[PDB]
């Protein structure tokens, strides 16, 4: 299990114009392209994003390459990131996937956002941290890729896809 498989479960697989959980437009692994109610907003920038005209429409292969794309800019963000960073460098490797996966649904903003989790997360009291993450706006929207991802955290095991 690595970060892309993981991923690839929570987001899954589209390559049609989609809306989100949220109501915005998304397409292949969880890429959204606008939080704009245009339908043409999204088709264009999705040709913009693959440079090409698609016309709502993208192969495996487009997809995949948004994706490489995605958990590159979600590593990098972290990395730059002055709250971040420090939470990523103090952990181990399989909780550090989880930190990604975090990043790439909510941004590198949204996370920074969760101050108390990151300071439990850093201090590595596991089970207090779970419990905070579980108080979010996130949590009560996508529960069960929250609740994988939180026992990702929790745990520092891959079990919770280990089923799926």
């Amino acid at each position: 299990m690595n970060i892309f498989e993981m991923l690839r479960i929570d987001e899954g697989l589209r390559l049609k114009i989609y809306k989100d959980t949220e109501g915005y437009y998304t397409i292949g692994i969880g890429h959204l392209l606008t939080k704009s109610p245009s339908l043409n907003a999204a088709k264009s920038e999705l040709d913009k994003a693959i440079g090409r005209n698609c016309n709502g429409v993208i192969t495996k292969d487009e997809a995949e390459k948004l994706f490489n794309q995605d958990v590159d800019a979600a590593v990098r963000g972290i990395l730059r990131n002055a709250k971040l960073k420090p939470v990523y460098d103090s952990l181990d490797a399989v909780r550090r996937c989880a930190l990604i996966n975090m990043v790439f649904q909510m941004g590198e903003t949204g996370v920074a956002g969760f101050t108390n989790s990151l300071r439990m997360l850093q201090q590595k009291r596991w089970d207090e941290a779970a419990v905070n993450l579980a108080k979010s706006r996130w949590y009560n929207q996508t529960p069960n890729r929250a609740k994988r991802c939180i026992t990702t955290f929790r745990t520092g095991t891959w079990d919770a896809y280990k089923n799926l």
